[PDB]
C-alpha cells in the first residue's frame, strides 16, 4: 500500500514527540500522567496525576509550574486569537497543600500569565493592564492603568508585534531573579484598521465586522514605549512607579520599533531598536541606578548593527547572550564576506572579534558557560539545509567540537537541542532524514545517556507501505551553488517521465531544501499519486550568506521568482520530469511567487495553487514588507511596489490553470488580496478557479477545512496532471 491522501488528512502515521520542560539543572517534566524524570538515572515519580483535576469540570489547556515547584498555574477557557496570542482563564494549585486558591484569583479573559524565573511570583494581563502577584493568594497589583482595548497594549503586543517581531503575544520580561518586571507598551492609536465579515454560527442572523488594529506597508505604525518596574518595592497604598528607558537619540529621530529585550544581569538590561528603514539598529545597555532609583544608559556602551546591503538581521537582529558578570556578550551579526557568525562583543568597546569564520552561517547560540559556547550551524559536509550541534572551547577558538555531526550521519542530519537550566545536560532533537530522534546527553563528557524516543512504532509502520524517498542536492547557477529538494516516488525509475509539482515559499530567509523528515501532503502525491514535489532556495533563501540572501533586497518578485522557473528549467533537463506536467503551488508568501511564476507567461508550469497569496505589497503589513521593500513612496521604493504586483500579470494567465485559494477570516494576508486577484483575472477574461473558506484564518487550520483545502487540491492536481 501507500501513502494516501486520508493518511495525511487523518494522521495515520503518526511522529512521537518527546516534548520536555526543565525545571532544574538536572530535572525535566513530560506528559504520559504528568512525570518528572531525571538525568542522571531517568527513575521517574508522578508530579501530578492524570486526574487529580477530575472534579474541576473544565477541560485543562496548559499547566504551568513555579521555579521552585512550590504552585501549579492550570490553563483553561482558551480563545485563540492571533499566531500566539491567546485569552484563557487561570486558575493556581498549591502542591505542598494540594488544593486550588479561592480567593484573589485570575480573572476570566486573561491575555498573558508569567512566573518569575525563581519563586512564584505572579504576572497576568488583563484588559492590556499588567497585574502583580506576590503570593498566589493575596491580591495583585495594578501596575498600568493606560491600557485600552485595540488602543493601548501594555506588557503584550499589538497585532503587527505579536506576528512580525517577537514571534509572541507577550511583551513582559522578568529579571533573572525576578525583582525587576520589563515591559513595553504599544500605541495603536492612529493605526488603521483592517475590517472583514465575520459570519459565525448559521445562527448569527447579520454578519459581524472584525476591526484590527493594522498597519498596512507605509501606513502609520503603531508606536513603542518602555518600563521597567521594581516588584519587590510595590506598595498597596500608592500607584507603582514604572521607570521608563526612552529609545537612544538615533532612534527618536523617526519611526522605529523595539526588536529585542534581553536581561544582562540582576541590574542589567540590554534593549535592541529598529528604525523603520530596517537597515540601523542599536543595542542599548542599561544599568539600574541607587540613589535616583532610575535606568540609565550610557551613549558609549551603545553597540551599533547595520547593513549596506540589506536588512539587519534574518528577521530581526540576534540576541545576545550575556557572560555570567555581563560585561561581555556574545550575538550573530553577519561578518565582512557577508556570512553569518558569532562576535564576541566587549559591554564597553566598539569592536568585536568572530569566534566563528567560514562559508556557512551560524543558525544560534543555544548554551553559554564558563567554559564553553554551545551553537548550531549548517557547517558539516558545507550542507545549508543541514543543522549540527558544535562545542566552541572559550581560551581557545580553533577548538570546536561537533557533538551531534558523527552521532548518526545516516539518519540524523537536522539537530536541535535543549540545555538544561545550567546546561548541564542537553536533548538532542533529530528532525531528519531519517525518522525523528530524541536522545538526552550528559553535557560534562559528551556521553549518550539514553534514547528517549526512536520512533520505532512508526518505523515498523512504514516498513509496511511503499514511501517516497527525498534528494537534497544542487544546481550551479552563475557560478553559486543553489539547494534542491525532491520528494521522489517510490520505486523511482530514471527513464520513466514524472510529472513534477514545485513546492514553493522562496521568501527572504526561507529555506524549502533541507535534511527534515516529514510526513505531509509532498508525501501523498509522491507515494500514491507518482508525483515528484520538488523545492528550491535561489537568491533571496537564507543561511547561505547575504550575497545570496540580499539579492532580492528592495526587489521582492523579481529575482526568487525567476529562480523558481529556472530551477524547474534545470529540472527539466534531468530527464526523468515530464515537462508538459509542470505544476507550481505555495501558500502565503509561496503563494504570491506561484502567482507571479504563472503570471510571467514562461510557458513552463500548466497549472498552479495559490493558497492565501500577497498580491500586492502595499497591502501586507509594514514591518515584514518594509524589512525588505521600503516605503511605498515615489522618493523610495514606490515604483517597484507597482511593479511586482500579481495583477499586472493577469493576461498571463490564459497560458495557465489557476486554483486560487484563500480563508474569509484571515487577519494575515487578508481577503482583499486574493479578492483582487480575482478582479485582475476577470477583467482581463481569464478563466481560473476559487475557493473562499469561510471564516477560516491563515493557516486555514480548522480540522473540516484543512481536510477539505488538501482533498480540493488533490482534485485540481490530478485533473491538471491527467490522473483518474
Ligand atoms: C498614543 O498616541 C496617541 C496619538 O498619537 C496620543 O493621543 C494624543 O494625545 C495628546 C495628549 O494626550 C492629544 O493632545 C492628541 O490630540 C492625541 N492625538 C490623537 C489623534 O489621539 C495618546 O495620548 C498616546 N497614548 C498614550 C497616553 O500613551
Ligand atoms: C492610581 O492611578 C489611577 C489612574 O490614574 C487612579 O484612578 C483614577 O483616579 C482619578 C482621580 O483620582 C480619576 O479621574 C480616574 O477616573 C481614575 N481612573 C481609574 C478608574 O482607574 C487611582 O486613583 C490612582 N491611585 C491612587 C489613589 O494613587
Ligand atoms: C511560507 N511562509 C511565509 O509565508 C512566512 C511569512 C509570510 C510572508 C509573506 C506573507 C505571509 C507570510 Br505568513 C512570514 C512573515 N509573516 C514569516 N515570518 N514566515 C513565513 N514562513 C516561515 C513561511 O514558511
Ligand atoms: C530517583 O531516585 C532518587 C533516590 O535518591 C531520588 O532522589 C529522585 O527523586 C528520584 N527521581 C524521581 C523524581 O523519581
Ligand atoms: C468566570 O465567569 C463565569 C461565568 O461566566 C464564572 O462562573 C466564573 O466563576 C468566573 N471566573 C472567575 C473566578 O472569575
Ligand atoms: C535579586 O537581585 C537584586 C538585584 O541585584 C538583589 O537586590 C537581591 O539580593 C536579589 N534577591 C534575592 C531574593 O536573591
Ligand atoms: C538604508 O537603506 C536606504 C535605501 O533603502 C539607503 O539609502 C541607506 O543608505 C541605508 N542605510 C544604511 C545605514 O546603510
Amino acid at each position: 500500500k501507500t501513502y494516501t491522501l486520508t493518511d495525511y488528512l487523518k494522521n495515520t502515521y503518526r511522529l512521537k514527540l518527546y516534548s520536555l520542560r526543565w525545571i532544574s539543572d538536572h530535572e525535566y517534566l513530560y506528559k504520559q500522567n504528568i512525570l518528572v524524570f531525571n538525568a542522571e538515572y531517568g527513575n521517574s515519580s508522578v508530579f501530578l496525576e492524570n486526574s487529580t483535576f477530575d472534579e474541576f469540570g473544565h477541560s485543562i489547556n496548559d499547566y504551568s509550574i513555579s521555579p521552585d515547584g512550590q504552585f501549579i498555574l492550570l490553563e483553561y477557557n482558551y480563545v485563540k486569537q492571533w499566531r500566539h496570542s491567546y485569552t484563557a482563564s487561570y486558575d493556581i494549585y498549591d502542591l505542598n497543600k494540594r488544593q486550588l486558591i479561592t480567593e484573589e484569583r485570575i480573572p476570566n479573559n486573561t491575555q498573558w500569565v508569567t512566573w518569575s524565573p525563581v519563586g512564584h511570583k505572579l504576572a497576568y494581563v488583563w484588559n492590556n493592564d499588567i497585574y502583580v502577584k506576590i503570593e498566589p493568594n493575596l491580591p495583585s497589583y495594578r501596575i498600568t492603568w493606560t491600557g485600552k482595548e485595540d488602543i493601548i497594549y501594555n506588557g503584550i503586543t499589538d497585532w503587527v508585534y505579536e506576528e512580525e517581531v517577537f514571534s509572541a503575544y507577550s511583551a513582559l520580561w522578568w529579571s533573572p531573579n525576578g525583582t525587576f518586571l520589563a515591559y513595553a507598551q504599544f500605541n495603536d492609536t492612529e493605526v488603521p484598521l483592517i475590517e472583514y465579515s465575520f459570519y459565525s454560527d448559521e445562527s448569527l442572523q447579520y454578519p459581524k465586522t472584525v476591526r484590527v488594529p493594522y498597519p498596512k506597508a507605509g501606513a502609520v505604525n503603531p508606536t513603542v514605549k518602555f518600563f521597567v518596574v521594581n516588584t519587590d518595592s510595590l506598595s498597596s497604598v500608592t500607584n507603582a512607579t514604572s521607570i521608563q528607558i526612552t529609545a537612544p537619540a538615533s532612534m527618536l529621530i523617526g519611526d522605529h520599533y523595539l526588536c529585542d529585550v534581553t536581561w544582562a544581569t540582576q541590574e542589567r538590561i540590554s534593549l535592541q531598536w529598529l528604525r523603520r528603514i530596517q537597515n540601523y539598529s542599536v543595542m542599548d545597555i542599561c544599568d539600574y541606578d541607587e540613589s535616583s532609583g532610575r535606568w540609565n544608559c550610557l551613549v558609549a556602551r551603545q553597540h551599533i548593527e547595520m547593513s549596506t546591503t540589506g536588512w539587519v538581521g534574518r528577521f530581526r537582529p540576534s540576541e545576545p547572550h550575556f557572560t555570567l558578570d555581563g560585561n561581555s556578550f556574545y550575538k550573530i551579526i553577519s561578518n565582512e564576506e557577508g556570512y553569518r557568525h558569532i562576535c564576541y562583543f566587549q559591554i564597553d568597546k566598539k569592536d568585536c572579534t568572530f569566534i566563528t569564520k567560514g562559508t556557512w552561517e551560524v543558525i544560534g547560540i543555544e548554551a553559554l558557560t564558563s567554559d564553553y559556547l554551545y551553537y548550531i550551524s549548517n557547517e558539516y559536509k558545507g550542507m545549508p539545509g543541514g543543522r549540527n550541534l558544535y562545542k566552541i572551547q572559550l581560551s581557545d577558538y580553533t577548538k570546536v567540537t561537533c557533538l551531534s555531526c558523527e552521532l548518526n550521519p545516516e539518519r540524523c542530519q537536522y539537530y536541535s537541542v535543549s540545555f538544561s537550566k545550567e546546561a548541564k545536560y542537553y536533548q538532542l532533537r533529530c528532525s531528519g532524514p531519517g525518522l525523528p530522534l530524541y536522545t538526552l546527553h550528559s553535557s560534562v563528557n559528551d556521553k549518550g545517556l539514553r534514547v528517549l524516543e526512536d520512533n520505532s512504532a512508526l518505523d515498523k509502520m512504514l516498513q509496511n507501505v511503499q514511501m517516497p524517498s527525498k534528494k537534497l542536492d544542487f544546481i550551479i547557477l552563475n557560478e553559486t551553488k543553489f539547494w534542491y529538494q525532491m520528494i521522489l516516488p517510490p520505486h523511482f525509475d530514471k527513464s520513466k517521465k514524472y510529472p513534477l509539482l514545485l513546492d514553493v515559499y522562496a521568501g527572504p530567509c526561507s529555506q524549502k531544501a533541507d535534511t527534515v523528515f516529514r510526513l505531509n501532503w509532498a508525501t501523498y502525491l509522491a507515494s500514491t499519486e507518482n508525483i515528484i514535489v520538488a523545492s528550491f532556495d535561489g537568491r533571496g533563501s537564507g543561511y547561505q550568506g547575504d550575497k545570496i540572501m540580499h539579492a532580492i533586497n528592495r526587489r521582492l518578485g523579481t529575482f526568487e521568482v525567476e529562480d523558481q522557473i529556472e530551477a524547474a528549467r534545470q529540472f527539466s533537463k534531468m530527464g526523468f520530469v515530464d515537462n508538459k506536467r509542470i505544476a507550481i503551488w505555495g501558500w502565503s508568501y509561496g503563494g504570491y511567487v506561484t502567482s507571479m511564476v504563472l503570471g510571467s507567461g514562461s510557458g513552463v508550469f500548466k497549472c498552479g495553487i495559490a493558497v492565501a497569496p500577497v498580491s500586492r505589497w502595499e497591502y501586507y503589513d509594514s514591518v515584514y514588507t518594509e524589512r525588505y521593500m521600503g516605503l511605498p513612496t515615489p522618493e523610495d521604493n514606490l515604483d517597484h511596489y507597482r511593479n511586482s504586483t500579481v495583477m499586472s500579470r493577469a493576461e498571463n494567465f490564459k497560458q495557465v490553470e489557476y486554483l486560487l485559494i484563500h480563508g474569509t477570516a484571515d487577519d494575515n494576508v487578508h481577503f482583499q488580496q486574493s479578492a483582487q486577484i480575482s478582479k485582475a483575472l476577470v477583467d482581463v477574461g481569464v478563466d481560473f478557479q476559487a475557493m473562499w473558506y469561510t471564516d477560516e484564518d491563515h493557516g486555514i487550520a480548522s480540522s473540516t477545512a484543512h481536510q477539505h483545502i488538501y482533498t480540493h487540491m488533490s482534485h485540481f492536481i490530478k485533473q491538471c496532471f491527467s490522473l483518474p
